[PDB]
């Protein structure tokens, strides 16, 4: 039900390895994991946990530019919002965007 | 070797039904199709047909956006780049924006 | 020291009387309110803070997209930006935030200047 | 009546001198050269037309980011940005048309005004 992906527009590459967090507004941890080789995390939730409610999509995009020698602006990339849903992110040093698709 | 994937970020909704062409710098016509349900564009063209070289992929918003009722600004969203690649195209009435990954 | 400009990807236009919320991350981690405003009829907000108040920290910009939708007959999906980042650590810097909004997406951007 | 302005997403900074060429959709339908300038120390490209010279038609603003990245020691995947739209068509309008530009990347909005 919710999967996130996020890309590099730098090198035009999935950013692999970076740390995703979910919350959900009571922000209780709600999800969270490290995107795959290609940029994509798969298995955050489950239809049954995945409720109505108010999340937040948190992105560490700082941990991921530090680690290639990159200094970089924000401290994350996010998306809040009211809730198939896709979240992507699209990285750059000094900026970022953020959709979602629902499916 | 090529796909084309095209969002709608008003509805936020995979774009449908439309049209991609791609050309390349001699603009020779060199591949095209329309997007899928998913909107995503497959069987653009062949390894052995994409060759580098200077391309745009162009795709047909104002078309798009007319069928659903919405006055759109642009006549086209678009990449040209120098050469798998994904270009990928997020949609708005009045603005775009259109990144390559290449994986 | 900080700017806060937002633009309408929907209607083409500056996004007017937008609500901006700014917050400090505090000693025990919690955000303190830091300053607050409006954009203007050019979609911006001057005068958020001076030299003297804008101190080094991670700063959080808060964007009522939601309420912006809302009032324009919009569905946004979008609850509020929350733009995060780390101010004034190696010296006073100048930054302008950039958003431009829709109402399943958002971009923002930086322009950070050495005064 | 056409203002342009150009950031740069991996530096935090306007894009300063970048080239940016204006045509205008001919009767033949080829791209007939219509006006061109450099963006300034604040991104802006102010001055490209006059209202006497900026009738109804289709327009095409391309924004040199290959040269723009080269002379930066970055790759450009971007060749050129060609961002295309009708102008004027119910009248005359003011267009500003902001660019945000990365190596594989790039995001542009217009914001219409009627003067
Ligand atoms: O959504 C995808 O599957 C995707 C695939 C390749 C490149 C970008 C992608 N997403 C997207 C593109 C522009 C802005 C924001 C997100
Ligand atoms: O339009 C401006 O004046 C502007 C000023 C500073 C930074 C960004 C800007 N616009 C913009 C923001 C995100 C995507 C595309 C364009
Ligand atoms: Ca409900
Ligand atoms: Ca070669
Ligand atoms: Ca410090
Ligand atoms: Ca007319």
């Amino acid at each position: 039900p919710l999967m996130v992906k996020v890309l590099d527009a730098v090198r035009g590459s999935p950013a692999i390895n970076v740390a995703v967090h979910v919350f959900r507004k009571a922000w209780e941890p709600f999800a969270s994991g490290k995107t795959s080789e290609s940029g994509e995390l798969h298995g955050l939730t489950t239809e049954e946990e995945f409720v109505e409610g108010i999340y937040k999509v948190e992105i560490d995009t700082k941990s991921y530019w530090k680690a290639l020698g990159i200094s970089p602006f924000h401290e994350h990339a996010e998306v809040v919002f009211t809730a198939r849903y896709t979240i992507a992110a699209l990285l750059s040093p000094y900026s970022y965007s953020t959709t979602a698709v629902v499916t």
